[PDB]
């Protein structure tokens, strides 16, 4: 009965390499079960080994690389689905 | 040789009640092992009933509220930890 709804996510805006990051894209409202779907630069998220991505509960989603380094750099979208609707983020890793 | 440091994390600007919430502490920089402590208004965590907090890499932990309900408001607070220093943050829950 509720659509999903996305909290939003950042990027640390003092990267720097060799750091860990996370991102987590909540579902802070919208009813299971959700399907949730990441996308770097429009790429599957799978072609990149060095990021690991689990869902470890039914409402949310991980994104965490274990050592920042120059090809981490784009846009990262996380898009969830349910039965009555979606909804989408995007955010952006800069290394300075 | 490299202490703690926390990746800032925020609470929802617009939670209203029963919804969800997760935040992470990420130890963005720091040598293993980490250890990693919460307080809620300066009190353990392990007092509040309704909130689950978990370690599920060694260097990040997770704070997750099932259902939002009044008694949640407050600043939650994390500590890491390790052999050559420690770093702490906060973020406040608000219910508008
Ligand atoms: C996508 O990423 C590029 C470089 O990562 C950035 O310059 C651009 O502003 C982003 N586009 C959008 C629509 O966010
Ligand atoms: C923590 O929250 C309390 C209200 O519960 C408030 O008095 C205090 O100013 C807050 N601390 C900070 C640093 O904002």
């Amino acid at each position: 009965s509720t659509v999903p709804q996305i909290k939003p996510f950042y990027f640390s805006t003092t990267l720097q390499e060799k750091q860990r990051e996370q991102i987590t894209c909540l579902a802070i409202a919208g009813d299971p079960p959700l399907s949730f779907s990441w996308t770097k630069d429009g790429i599957n998220i799978d072609k990149f080994s060095d990021i690991i991505v689990e869902t470890p509960k039914n409402f949310y989603s991980v994104l965490v690389i274990l050592s920042i380094q120059p090809n981490h750099i784009g846009n990262y979208t996380c898009i969830v689905k349910n039965s009555v609707g979606s909804d989408s983020f995007t955010a952006s890793l800069i290394l300075k």
